[PDB]
């Protein structure tokens, strides 16, 4: 229209976009920032980085854009594009993009009274430590840090207004708790002006079922199978193999963990306690195996078992476990010939009765590691589960 | 031409890019807008991300650029680029790019009436959520919201247009079931205006045949392998390695589907139950076994078969299976030498009675827990794959 | 020099470059348009996305830009960059690729009569339909599809000229088949106006050597080593052990052909086939030797080997193949002794034999059962990959 | 203001930022460059690339803008973005991205008296040789060089401010030992005007507790786990196939570490030593088990032991290990027959003895090359582990 | 100061930067072109691209930016940045970046008599065919292509200059062997009239310690390794295992190298040869085990073994290893029985003498076959390592 475009060209006339918007030069210049939480895009422990979708808001008034809509009764807001009017130069602190600044530049929309909106959208990229101690029970707290560039507290006063989180997409894997703000002014070491910025805090529960799922139940599931290995007969070859597949396994299990975590070495995480605690149980329940199976196959003629040996594994363990210990001439010519026969037999009765007591004792020592690695791995998987602090609201809240 | 050169030249004389071209200011502006689907070229589960190719289509009516084609014979139609003339900013709330806008800025067709069309292609990325419940059986709805970002209702008008899928490429993984719009309007905490928006609800349908006989075929083949350890006999000491190489065989197969699916704990999906099942059939197999084992290499004078398992097993399965059940001083010195080795080779013989009474009993738990475990397997497998909605559509349209 | 400053300064007076330049407004404009390829970057099967390397030749008259050489001796042809010049907007209408457009602007030549010559370069990445029905003796056609964005028919003449191939290097896994064109006018449902576009179609066929030595030869081996079970005698132990290892290569072999192949559903590719066939085999090799290591392990008075079987096995077969066949009262006491141990040892005699002949009979399976399985195994195979079109070819063209 | 605005377009005038505020032309301007760290993003040892937050720190004195205060009241400060004023153009010469300038340019900040300051952010990507010689015992000094492009030191004076380190953020994988910086002089053969450059060497120290406990750790208890081999008896036929698991494991966590690695020939990294040293270990482990295992299945009549061997074995290791050693007409007839049965008996009885003197030979040489193993193995993972420099402080730091 | 401003103002005056600066307009302009090599950054043999960082060298002469140094005492060379002046439109020919120009534009000084320097760095990614058959043993030759795009021989003289290697900074995969350059003019498909270009070829060598180390080592460990299955005695049945699990290690290998490897059909790669020699020779090392293990378990009256058979084995292969072969109606009634129970000693002493001469043979075919496959890897081996060219150079230069 007319009006339209004689405004356009009224209002033009004499800007510099150099200059600052302020009637008085001595005052600041107040500007309320804020921005509006879409989306939790990505969550990148490994290399620490977190990934949202960002629509900041910028609010300020501008002098010299100002009109009586009597003379222009048909326009009550102008639109102004990138580098014709005066902006903010706001930018994020801790960005961990390749380009600096990741925000698309929009329009700029005007009161007829001088009041001056920004809402440029952004896919943000910041670096936030990440912390490992108790994943996947972990919570995490992001910063992202605003403010000017090349303004003082002198000449741009920033404002803090709350968040606004209407428009949130839930995700999937991460519970967003909150995200408060807090504006304050720091000194540097180039300036002897104070500079504002204002730090807005994301808290992030991490969901746990997929993990729970995926991880702790299979590795309970080996650890019995591993335990497993303490009811096979010796008779049958099978315990070594049993073990070390096992063991194989969970080291699979450990590199995928391994793959999927950072390496930083702040503090030993919890998967990492609970796979070593694993690893020593295998490790132990295989020498155990390799000591019975010394037992079994021991040569009865090769030693006596020592009285102290005898007397606690045939005695005090068998009635502890309630198992019971398993138990003319021509004629002299023929008859020695049968007393040695006889001789040999009786022999080799000996000699398996000897080999019978150390299976026997064998099959004690099995029965006792059983029980006593079962006790033990119950014990230690419980307690380093439940160390974790808020693990039974995180599992009531996920399974429940 | 001279009269192109003279109507180019008269054209952009007071022209301004930056005013709305209405006649009447107080009156909003309407815009037609649409979309052309050309290709979806990915879809990505891991990090929930649809790329498409889409060529927009957005059309409207300028008040200044018309002429009259009498004095000026042969032109018709006249194109500006980017720069020259106003255009809507029109952009795409979801998007995913590393820049919020992916289009490409192309020229934009006026006719003698001022009618401009905009029709600039481009590569989409959007962000839509993901459901993996019924994977890989699932029906996906992805949705793309466009529209305008600094102008509100009073002064653009958004109408919606149908999609255009004539130039659609099929895909071999996905078959577009449709894509229907909505036009909604929204207010923002920002301002008091409304803003309206245009929905296109992209609705796709995943083609099984692929995943079917990548992973699900082996997986029901080689878990079926894994009943053959009830058909070894225990003579051969073959059955651990059967079941723990099984184990470790699923164990990577489920290592594989992980790594191509998204960390959600928002529902368990059906390729996760059946592995978890399958998981626990296989181990549960792998302690019959060692069961069966360890009723094998039973000790003959180790203790005394009860009672109840007698009256369990040698008469009441085996008949049911329809088993049957296997089965002069001198002198007298020689005679008591021969009564020894007689009566010796006697309690051999009860000894081996004893083992074979054992054996058969094993072997009759072992063709139980062998029918018994075929008919669960066969079970669960049946259920879960039918539990899934639209899978007789899936196979019906995919395998037949 | 003086003319050359002359002449520019003169070339560009009173010239508008978003002017079609014709000397008669109604009158089409000819362009000439023409490829030359240079490289075969990348053909992506996953991503279905062909990269190559290609400068696109244009050439047109320009009305305005001409001049007389004997007012200005020196110069001959004069050099435009972007922006200055009137340029066609031919794009590629499928391109995979973020930015739409991957061209690297040059400059235009132009004549001392008006005609101007544009050759920019460039890497351009495509979508085209990829078949794997055949891999890996397939041959593939991808699409290069170029038009003007915004020039009808009446407009701008498309016309197509033969594309070069004389600077084209060639590469070490795809063979140039060839690289016709075509033009072809279209509708579409913005308007009602044809719009010309020119299409060339690179056929391109793969060379299967190092396919095939990585892939085919290995699994051929392996199916050979699996087939050994047969000749391993039962007395051992590591049958089982043996095939399940070889299972377990192969499903890895699967899994690192699985992760080249796109999950399309168009069709079963060939090597898929042939996976599956030789999964198949394998497993029904170790499903037999556990029906010989139950019929080797046999206990001699836990049944009778059935009429008809004895009847099949130990005569039939073994005769086919020519198999021979494994074939004072002190003295009545003692003498009743004697008599027991003697019976002992016939009973003893009597078992071992019926062992032996079960022995027999599982020895004459394994040997019936490696006869069909390897002739099942070679002609499934020759089968599997003679039933691919111009698999003679191929081999023919990269074993020489 | 007026006067903000006034101020703004004077300064301006008859301004060209080509030319170098200089007030005699013929003398050089000095700059002074720092700089100030923020974070380490990422060092990349495979492609030995260095990634951190960078804030360049650049002052110098402008001749033109100035003004005085008491005109233009209030005023004190002016901000002049790209093209408007001139900059030095100060680039880091190692740079290892795909544009060569990662900086992102910011305003400039000018004082009443024309001191102009410039900040400018940015991740700098930057090459620097990584040495991997006591891999994970490692110190990594990485140089950034940084240099004025075009203009030299009779033109542009650059000099060297200490490094800020007061906004340092800690890394969890990296300790920052220091950054010393140093501003270097280079001369030419052409003239005798000097050029100068800055460069900061960045060293760091790698913290270990998460690379030792991740590969050190597990590697040293399966290779003890190895020795196991040697305390297993004979007769379970169990110690080939535990020993090539043990081989099969540390395949791989070879791969897993040789992943990460460069592949670089300046040096053998201490990691891969020790892995060759355990493979070695393994190896001979198995060589033994394989001698051993032949000694132990020895044919007693296949051969006889010889003097040397017998007085090496039986006598001097066993005293050495304290290994104690184990251990009418028809009577005729009747009469051969008895004496045939038992001189037969005999001959198996000198038979087993024989048997069991091989055996005895077995389990001495096992028992001695388990001790020697067992020391073997100890000496070299301390030997190896103790020639890194700075072993023990990296220890300390790391875990006490 | 006044006089750089009034010589900066003075020269921009009437100058076209779109013309060649030339007095004369019939003769062509003289540029030499040179490059400086800093680092080669990637050598992707999977892709076939070589990064390296440059600093191209541009020199030429400008007839219209000449001045008095008499008139301006202070100034001696000026400064323009990019689109200021005109500049050559050299290009990398054969470049694989995503953008056809990876330079970075930066200033160029210009002396006191014309005289115009230009010296852009850039990190340049290239496409040069890289061989492999020779791997690891293998150099390279790399060509990058520069040339003028719109100006022929007879506008733009370009002339070589000897590329400056004095700033390298040696790497530590590649061995620079050197860079020469050559200048040729070609004709094209455009039209008449030659272009010119300028090709440097980089000629490096690979250095082999860390592949020879990590790679082709371990091979030959565990092939040697594989031997051992010739020396276990049959009775221990872990043979089949052994060589299975060494097969499968091997496989793992080949998966890496095919991993590292690119898809080539040019030829077959040195290592994939050694790979393949190592398959067949484990292979066949299988079938002989499973040849001895047959001949070990052999009824003792299923047979007869041949006349031949014997002959070879028994005999002349003894003599050929020096082999050893190994070493009153009562009285009636009790005659017969024990006579029958002597001939049932007797006929199992000749059935145990069949078999202890079937195991005996089976043992010296085992010790063939161990020698013959010793030979046979040893010879395989030094041949196929020895058959590269520069072998012993490498050998020499990577260990020495
Ligand atoms: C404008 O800013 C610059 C900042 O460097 C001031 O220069 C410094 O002023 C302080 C206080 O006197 C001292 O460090 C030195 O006098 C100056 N440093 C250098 C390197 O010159 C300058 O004084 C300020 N000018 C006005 C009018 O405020
Ligand atoms: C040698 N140049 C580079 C490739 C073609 C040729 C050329 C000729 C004219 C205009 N552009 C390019």
């Amino acid at each position: 229209g007319e009006f339209q475009r004689k405004l356009y060209k009224e209002l033009v006339k004499n800007y510099n976009p150099l200059e600052r918007p302020v009637a008085n030069d001595s005052q600041p210049l107040t500007v309320y920032f804020s921005l509006s939480l879409l989306q939790i895009m990505d969550v990148d422990e490994k290399n620490q980085v977190l990934t949202t979708n960002i629509w900041l808001q910028m609010s300020w008034t501008d002098h010299y854009l100002q009109w009586n809509v009597s003379e222009y009764p048909g326009v009550k807001t102008v639109r102004f594009p990138d580098g014709q009017i005066w902006k903010p130069d706001i930018l994020l602190y801790n960005s961990a993009d390749e380009r600096f600044d990741a925000t698309f530049h929009t329009n700029v929309l005007v009161n007829s009274s001088g009041h001056c909106q920004y809402l440029p959208p952004g896919i943000f990229k910041s670096s936030c430590y990440i912390d490992v101690r108790w994943f996947p029970f972990d919570v995490q707290h992001c910063k992202l840090k605003f403010g000017s560039w090349s303004y003082g507290g002198w000449s741009l006063d920033l404002q803090m207004q709350e968040a606004d989180i209407s428009g949130y997409i839930p995700n999937g894997e991460w519970d967003l708790v909150g995200i408060p703000g807090k504006r304050s002014e720091r000194f540097y070491e180039c300036c002897k002006e104070p500079y504002p910025d204002v730090t807005f805090t994301v808290t992030m529960r991490r969901r746990t079922l997929y993990y729970g799922l995926n991880l702790l139940i299979p590795c309970v599931l080996i650890s019995a199978l591993a335990l497993l290995v303490f009811l096979l007969p010796a008779d049958s070859g099978e315990k070594i193999s049993l073990g070390i597949t096992v063991l194989l396994s969970l080291t699979v299990f450990m590199l995928l963990v391994a793959e999927i975590m950072p390496a930083t070495s702040d503090s030993v995480p919890l998967i990492a306690q609970y796979f070593a605690s694993t690893m020593i149980i295998v490790g132990l329940s295989v020498v155990v195996t390799v000591i019975v199976l010394q037992y079994h196959h021991h040569d009865p003629d090769g030693g006596k078992m020592p009285k102290w040996t005898r007397v606690i594994l045939l005695n005090w363990c068998a009635w502890f476990l309630r198992m019971k210990r398993p138990g003319d001439p021509d004629l002299a010519k023929i008859l020695e010939e049968v007393r040695y026969i006889a001789n040999r037999f009786r022999c080799q009765d000996e000699s398996e009765a000897v080999c019978s007591e150390w299976k026997f004792a064998a099959c004690v020592v099995d029965r006792l590691c059983l029980m006593a690695f079962s006790v033990f791995t119950i014990i230690c998987t419980i307690g380093i589960l439940m160390s974790a602090p808020n693990f039974v609201e995180a599992v009531s809240k996920d399974f429940a």
